[PDB]
């Protein structure tokens, strides 16, 4: 065989059960191969249920025999339970959708992921905005509002909460997390005695909240994944004034290693706006690092000054439900291009084209009516294979969320994409799912799948080689 069994990474519990760990669900894969050789797998581990909130922790294991065998489970961050929340189902702060990615300098190895503070996830944001960062004399702070209050009150050195009116008060915010799963991060103490935690939106214990708005964190290890570092929240340097919700396209992120911007990392994300939001705005781009994940930057949506029909649009104020583009996969060729590759609503599989290293998109989305897309995350990856340049696509065949399947294609010199082989890679449920490169003809896919009455989703690793893609 070309392609071997199915080994379960994350396995979900059954019929509605939480599994052995008091697990009921995992979700959202993301599937990287580090310089040592090592497979890291990357997940949200859902608690309580699979829906996107709730208890939801950021996980990974590491497999140092390329995907035969695996270790313990690590977590990078879980944001403790609000314990007086009246519906735990909704009563956690939530960390939701990982990408990783590896600095090839650096070696660092960068783990990205949203943030909300508890409710219903995307669906807890508040409806009229609340600003969630203030300048105050060039320095950038995280606001704070109290209870009964109008003013923001802000987060500075050390997590000493400041007055509306610049002045400290014994309250402070744990900004250093110590705790496993810096659970802890958020923490709100008065001296010495906690009291709550600023993450909390109902039956608060303690009296301030941040804004009810939608987060960017990052975390990262120097040690292949062993441990990790607290997180980052890296929202207020690609966050516009203008974006409702902004996450990642959830899977395996890349380092442009030709052209100019060689070495920039690329990260998917996407947003929507406050005129339409899910219904008619989700628009795909990416945030980018060009000093190894110290800073970052949005680049521009693929969805900005585009023609639709003979009318531009924007990300800011579009309202066009077919014209969205949300979570997506981004490669760069060997020419230079960066493909975006979006999950979207036509059928078939968008690519957007950028040629200045992820920053703007050229006017054109194209289409392949060779590839369906059922409206699902997919991932892809470059290849060479006897010295020609290839894509690897997977996602479900369809016609809904099944039939899971490796698309290859043949990229040419304009450089178009021709589509050679749609190849099953796993008969029934298929959802998200993360590709990578493992070396001599061989690739690895950690996948969304269930069967035997498993809760959604059990997620799943294969590894095929060139005899099975061509
Ligand atoms: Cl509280
Ligand atoms: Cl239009």
């Amino acid at each position: 065989a070309a392609l071997t069994e199915k080994t379960d990474i994350f396995e979900s519990g059954r019929n509605g059960k939480p599994n052995k760990d008091g697990i009921k669900s995992y979700r959202i894969p993301a599937l990287l191969k580090t310089d040592k050789g090592t497979l890291i797998a990357g997940a949200d581990e859902r608690r309580l249920h699979s829906s996107d909130w709730g208890d939801i922790g950021m996980v990974i294991r590491r497999s140092e025999d390329n995907g035969k065998t695996w270790g313990d489970r690590v977590t990078i961050t879980n944001l403790r339970d609000n314990p007086k929340a009246s519906d735990p189902s909704i009563g956690s702060p939530v960390n939701i959708d990982m990408v990783l990615v590896q600095d090839p300098e650096t070696k660092r190895i960068f783990s990205i992921y949203d943030m909300f503070p508890e409710g219903k996830g995307i669906f807890g944001m508040s409806s009229q905005k609340e600003e969630a960062y203030k300048k105050i004399d060039g320095k950038t702070y995280q606001i704070l509002y109290r209870e009964g209050e109008k003013g923001a009150y802000t987060i500075r050195e050390n997590g000493t909460v400041y007055t509306p009116d610049g002045k400290a008060t014994d309250y402070r915010v744990v900004v250093d997390p110590v705790k496993p799963a810096y659970s802890d991060k958020g923490d709100l103490y008065k001296g010495n005695q906690l009291l709550g935690n600023i993450y909390f939106t109902t039956n608060k214990t303690s009296p301030f909240r941040i804004a009810k708005d939608s987060y960017l964190w990052m975390s990262y290890s120097d040690d292949d994944g062993k441990t990790w570092s607290a997180p980052q929240d890296i929202t207020p340097m690609v966050k516009a004034d203008w974006m409702k919700f902004l996450g990642v396209g959830p899977g395996t992120g890349i380092v442009l290693r030709n052209g100019p911007h060689k070495g920039r990392i690329l990260i998917p994300v996407y947003t929507t706006n406050n005129v339409s939001h899910l219904n008619g705005s989700q628009s795909s781009r990416i945030i980018y690092s060009d000093d190894h994940g110290k800073t970052w930057h949005a680049g521009e949506a693929v969805n900005d000054n585009r023609q639709v029909d003979g009318q531009k649009i924007h990300s800011s104020t579009m309202n066009n439900r077919r014209a969205q583009n949300t979570e997506s996969t981004v490669v760069q060729l060997n020419n230079g291009d960066v493909k975006l590759f979006m999950r979207g609503l036509t059928g078939d599989l968008q690519v957007a084209t950028s040629k200045d290293g992820g920053v703007t998109w050229e006017k054109d989305i194209k289409r392949y009516p060779q590839v369906k897309d059922v409206y699902v995350q997919m991932s892809a990856i470059h290849t060479m294979h006897e010295g020609k340049e290839y894509i690897i696509l997977s996602n479900a065949g369809g016609p809904k969320r099944e039939n899971g399947m490796v698309h290859l294609a043949r990229v040419e010199e304009n450089g178009e994409l021709t589509w050679l082989k749609h190849n099953p890679i796993q008969k029934g449920e298929f959802a998200y799912n993360s590709l990578q490169e493992l070396g001599n003809g061989e690739y690895g896919i950690l996948y969304e799948h269930t069967e035997k009455g498993q809760n959604a989703y059990t997620l799943s690793f294969r590894k095929f080689n060139w005899d099975f893609l061509s």
